[PDB]
């Protein structure tokens, strides 16, 4: 029993962190091999970035403008190339610690473990989601640059995000591993802002399948709706639309529980409509959007890694 | 800017997870160095928790009767030994990835990283709270038993729970590392019920102090409080009291912010009064009492 916020176990990450200092900066790298990969920005000074054309600050710099410290031990940059916002680093040591890996793009409503850090050093780590309109809502201060967000299915690591920036309202932006931003955001110092977001349906859907498997079924009824009436109410509250996708990916969940998709479709519409009257689900007063089907699958059942 | 309910890297961690074999059960255990560390009920089958007598049940066992795996090997048991509720299997090999470590124990309402394990190996993790009543808000399921609560500040891990068992209210309870319950609880099955729990006052004001340093004031107002009458409002609400040292506890973050404790403590009285207006604080509709003023300092 219990519903927790829950990462996966960061040790295979952590072996792959280091720091990486160009010039004045110093932000995060991850070591895969004999490559660091860390975001392009490292390179640029402050005025560098209201216009920066990062292939001409590129070719101004040589691999010892570069300096990537793994623990407390120096590795030697002897290549460097860009790929879209992503920095590759050839090192001259290959990391012993590299786990099998994939790189992975994530799409809105995916949940993943950020491992946030500081000078190349882990710091903590979370769950979060890729938000519908592209951001996190992540935990980084300054100097969290290259910290990156995961998942483990099986026994690989994917590797789904590196940590870019943050937008004015506190929200986060970042790149897949091959350097491309997840959203319209851009690597320069200019107007950029989160657009409007919605809730993740099919997330919360899983949740209150969470929360009839740990015993809470307040919000249960006797209705059922229909995929149609139900997106409508789902557009009217700035709800994602949910797909017949995902009601056959809330299958098993809702094979376990006798609720059936559209049975608790309609809990969720009476939610909406009338909020909780002053209860709480999985002890939360609000519905929780960053908890995917198979999350919800994989911590009531137990797998592991 | 953001504030997440923040664990430690499990890395360091991970790699001491071992599977522990007694008969028919299966649990996890802490490989440190050549010992493992596990709850003493691994020894029992489920007739002989009502009462049982654990010297009796571990005196009839011998080293090869415990089956320690670590990934897919098997780690030679060469000694046995019970220190309260834990079991200490001596192992013929010291595990090359013990980190630098120290065993803790905690008081109620400090905070934790949870690696969940299931034969040995981790599951994931997760941030827990010490409650007032002594047990633990987890995610557990059956084969659970023997994963680790730790925080790492300074590259040394303190570990300071072990799990033992759900509670039938769906909590758990476990002891700290020298095998000593937390709470009034016993591994023994018999009615022992999570005592009423209690919200912890100085984290939910250390996380109102992690609001305002976010940005966020709307729940601040023009009074303050003495400290008595404080605590005469709070148990109302069944929060615990705050003591004196509390307030001292919190005296960096009210320099930080420039509001002092007990004007903060005015704010909690009229949130507890009137509740959040339809608004939120750090993305949530209820006061969060699983940030110490030590783990907001961290991550702010
Ligand atoms: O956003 C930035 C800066 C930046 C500016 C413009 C562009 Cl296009 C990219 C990056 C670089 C320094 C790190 N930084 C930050 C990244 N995450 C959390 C931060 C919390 C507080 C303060 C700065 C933070
Ligand atoms: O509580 C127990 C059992 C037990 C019984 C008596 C005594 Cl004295 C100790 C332990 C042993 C099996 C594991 N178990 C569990 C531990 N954590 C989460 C569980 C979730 C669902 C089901 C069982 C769970
Ligand atoms: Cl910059
Ligand atoms: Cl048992």
């Amino acid at each position: 029993s219990g519903f927790r916020k829950m990462a996966f176990p960061s040790g295979k990450v952590e072996g792959c962190m280091v720091q990486v200092t160009c010039g004045t900066t110093t932000l995060n790298g991850l070591w895969l091999d004999d490559v660091v990969y860390c975001p392009r920005h490292v390179i640029c000074t402050s005025e560098d970035m209201l216009n920066p054309n990062y292939e001409d600050l590129l070719i101004r710099k040589s691999n010892h403008n570069f300096l990537v410290q793994a623990g407390n031990v120096q590795l030697r940059v002897i290549g460097h190339s860009m790929q879209n916002c992503v920095l590759k680093l050839k090192v001259d040591t290959a990391n012993p610690k590299t786990p099998k890996y994939k790189f992975v793009r994530i799409q809105p409503g995916q949940t993943f473990s950020v491992l946030a850090c500081y000078n190349g050093s882990p710091s903590g780590v979370y769950q979060c989601a890729m938000r519908p309109n592209f951001t996190i809502k992540g935990s980084f201060l300054n100097g969290s640059c290259g910290s990156v967000g995961f998942n483990i299915d099986y026994d690989c690591v994917s590797f789904c995000y590196m940590h870019h920036m943050e937008l004015p309202t506190g929200v986060h932006a970042g790149t897949d591993l091959e350097g491309n931003f997840y959203g319209p955001f851009v690597d320069r110092q200019t107007a950029q802002a989160a657009g409007t977001d919605t809730t993740i349906t099919v997330n919360v859907l899983a949740w209150l399948y969470a929360a009839v498997i740990n015993g809470d079924r307040w919000f249960l009824n006797r209705f059922t709706t229909t995929l149609n009436d139900f997106n409508l109410v789902a557009m009217k509250y700035n709800y994602e639309p949910l797909t017949q996708d995902h009601v056959d990916i809330l299958g098993p969940l809702s094979a376990q529980t006798g609720i059936a998709v559209l049975d608790m479709c309609a809990s969720l519409k009476e939610l909406l409509q009338n909020g909780m009257n002053g209860r709480t689900i999985l002890g939360s007063a609000l519905l929780e959007d960053e908890f995917t089907p198979f999350d919800v699958v994989r911590q009531c059942s137990g797998v592991t890694f």
